[PDB]
């Protein structure tokens, strides 16, 4: 049974499982192929990760602007199933599985 | 593909379809077997229906306090189907079809 995705703060749905791609437990994050448009907004600013191998721009909730999660845009070899796609902070973002 | 419905003013999800009964056309709504747990909550009062066949008590949102449906109590037999489940107004819904 499918999960659907929702910003923490407000309620708003940046996408579901089933445009799943991978989750890394050791980033504390997971990501997706794709992501509600309107909800979800990728910022007009390249930072540096921490490690630093790999380039992002961080992705904001539309409805109340927290940074939700990162947008990798250059990656070593390894990191390249998460680039280009949405990967969200799981310390920002609650699960809903449906029922039945 | 499965929906998931939330409240139209907070975002708070409601129920998705699959716990769904059926919907009226006629009226502006849909009724589901089953909800949210505290997502929703049932009112004091019995109301009567518009024609008014029914009697029901209003369901409000549990965030955000907005009258989201009725949960009908006593029914001709006919609409037997719907008594004591969830029936939703449309228009204070909004429905989230999931991908893939
Ligand atoms: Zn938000
Ligand atoms: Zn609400």
């Amino acid at each position: 049974q499918p999960s659907v995705f929702q910003c923490k703060k407000c309620f708003q749905i940046v996408g579901d499982s089933n445009a799943w791609v991978i989750s890394h437990r050791e980033y504390l994050s997971f990501t997706l192929s794709d992501a509600v448009e309107n909800s979800v907004r990728v910022e007009d600013t390249f930072k540096r990760s921490d490690d630093g191998l790999c380039v992002y721009s961080e992705l904001s909730c539309t409805r109340c602007n927290e940074v939700i999660g990162k947008v990798y845009n250059s990656t070593p070899i390894y990191l390249d199933d998460i680039r280009d796609m949405y990967t969200f902070s799981m310390d920002k973002l609650q699960a809903y599985q449906l029922g039945n």
